């Protein structure tokens, strides 16, 4: 990227971005801005307990997006990201067979909560 590279983070940060703190902490993956666009976090496993899969691991599912596509993203072995824009959230492909994608419980930036609610054992 260079200036794109700007944009993905400039956009990504767009609602945290005055007060220095809350525009710092958005470009520090940590936490999810909105959607989850900004997050380099390191979480795992999907909201359901289910253990995400790698990125490059390609079976038990073949992800259309891969890091050779998502020069954005950080498809850094299986984390939570959000490369698409998805409403839900950073999500991961998950490692059962059955559940192709499923999103993460990540903090949220600022008022922390959780950007979606994990499911019970």
């Amino acid at each position: 990227s260079a200036t794109d590279a700007f944009w993905a983070k400039y956009t990504a940060c767009e609602s945290a971005r005055n007060p220095r703190e809350k525009l710092n902490e958005c470009l520090e993956g940590n936490c999810a801005e909105g959607v989850g666009m900004n997050y380099r976090g390191n979480v795992s496993v999907t909201r359901s307990g289910i253990e995400c899969q790698l990125w490059r691991s390609r079976y038990p599912h073949k992800p259309e997006i891969n890091s050779t596509t998502h020069p954005g993203a950080d498809l850094r072995e299986n984390f939570c990201r959000n490369p698409d824009g998805s409403i839900t959230g950073p999500w991961c492909y998950t490692t059962s067979p059955t559940l192709r994608r499923e999103e993460c419980s990540v903090p949220v930036c600022g008022q922390d909560r959780v950007t979606v609610e994990v499911i019970p054992r």
